[PDB]
């Protein structure tokens, strides 16, 4: 398996990304893939032989300092979590290379995956954020293991008690 | 002065909006004004105008980011007059009503602290993040408190968003009653 910057001129590789996004989330695909091919963004591919098994992207939202991690998609396979970890690490390195400081992301709790759903998050917001528990292997803990910290929540974002969890990580050393 | 829905077929209103976005924020919309005005008039979005004597004095917009339930408040632009905060309060209230009418549940926004406007800047926000958020103080009339007076609560911050110790403050408010 090789991790490299996504070659945006391999059309079948792009269509592989578009099938991957088609199959992981039924909620089509070519339009969003073309948004992910913006030269403004960072696009990283994880390729085994000529098969695309992983893709990760980042959007510069705050100049060059703040980047949003979107999306991360890995074919359901063996070592899925390892490919995802490697892609995250490579993306952090790319963002640092361009003068980036922090990567942040939103991961939704749509079906009671965490203890932040099914509760009124405006009451003791940060006490509930600090005491979060993973109820159904929600991906938030995946990023928590890679150094990302929950720094915010959007109450009722996707419907009542279906919030978005905001996680961030500063990927370069603090100046001293 | 009247707050009403922005007429997306008014080129005169559009050019007034592009003049306001140019003059209030020369940094952002000096070259982006026609482009971003056309981006702000997307029919999926909400566009609300504040007009006094056929002059566009205020504008507020909202983007549906989470289906139709979660909306981001962007942008809010008021001409620098003595009634700036009244116009803004007025626009926020009208926008909340608009978003609720369209099936929206929560409106959220980001307000950046670039130069020590609050106590959340000029510090490592990764050290005692939520205690520093809870003990926040407005040092130089930062807009976060303007939104706090309108019912918005700080629900998150992004440390080092705009550079080291120049964070973004995330605020949210749910605009419809809790169903029982």
């Amino acid at each position: 398996m090789i991790i490299s910057e996504f070659d945006r001129n391999n059309p079948v590789l792009k269509d592989q990304l578009s099938d991957l996004l088609r199959l992981t989330w039924p909620e089509s695909s070519a339009e969003e893939v073309e948004e992910m091919m913006n030269p403004e963004r960072i696009a990283v591919a994880a390729v085994d032989q000529d098969e695309l098994v992983g893709f990760i992207g980042a959007i510069p939202q705050y100049g060059i300092t703040g980047w949003e991690l979107h999306p991360l998609v890995v074919e359901s396979s063996r070592r899925k979590n390892q490919i995802g970890t490697r892609l995250v690490n490579y993306l952090e390195k790319e963002v640092a290379s361009r003068g980036g400081i922090t990567i942040y992301l939103g991961t939704d709790d749509l079906d009671h995956g965490t203890t932040l759903s099914q509760t009124d998050l405006y009451v003791h917001t940060f006490d509930k954020v600090a005491s979060i528990q993973n109820l159904r292997e929600h991906p938030y803990e995946f990023y928590e293991k890679l150094g990302y910290k929950i720094v915010g929540v959007l109450p009722n974002a996707n419907g009542w008690d279906k919030p978005d969890i905001w996680m961030a990580k500063t990927i370069i050393p603090r100046p001293d």
